[PDB]
């Protein structure tokens, strides 16, 4: 019996993420609302507001092979911009959860109470993040295509000269 099903995953967020024009695929992530709503909300906020005033058509800016993959600085480009839902840094809501594994979706920050709009996926367990970090969901579907952005970075973060590594289009499912 062949057609397309109705949506099971409300809430959940996508990326779909281009390396210049080439399609690398499409991450989805599930926010834990429940244990850090304001967090949750700046970010699936940030991924359903239009180009300009958030994720859609940013950059992943810092990619670390073995470590980590970072975004959401939709303003300048380059670690030092970006801007919350709320108008400017936000508290750190809780540390309730770890960066235990590959695929954690975690606020990145430049000290404690900093909360902007960057956000980083690990590739691995980073346990000396947890407490510095507020983690606030997980990849679900297209680990696979966190592992190809990867590809594109070095050591020091810089992104491998002639590419742009973008959120081309990003959303909430639903």
């Amino acid at each position: 019996t062949q057609g397309p099903g109705s949506m099971a995953a409300s809430g959940n967020v996508y990326f779909d993420v281009y390396a210049n024009e080439e399609s690398l695929g499409r991450i989805v992530m599930k926010l834990e609302d429940d244990i850090v709503p304001k967090t949750a909300k700046n970010f699936r906020t940030l991924c359903e507001r239009p180009k300009g005033e958030g994720y859609k058509g940013s950059t992943f800016h810092r990619i670390i092979p073995g470590f980590m993959v970072q975004g959401g600085d939709y303003t300048a480009h380059n670690g030092t911009g970006g801007r919350s839902i709320y108008g400017e840094k936000f508290p750190d809501e809780n540390f309730e959860l770890k960066h235990t594994k590959e695929g954690i979706l975690s606020m990145a920050n430049c000290g404690a109470h900093t909360n902007g709009s960057q956000f980083f996926i690990t590739l691995g367990k980073t346990q000396w993040l947890d407490e510095k970090h507020v983690v606030f969901g997980e990849v679900v579907e297209g680990m696979d295509v966190v592992h190809k952005i990867a590809k594109y970075g070095s050591e020091s973060g810089q992104v491998k000269k002639g590419y742009r590594i973008e959120i081309r289009d990003c959303g909430v499912l639903g």
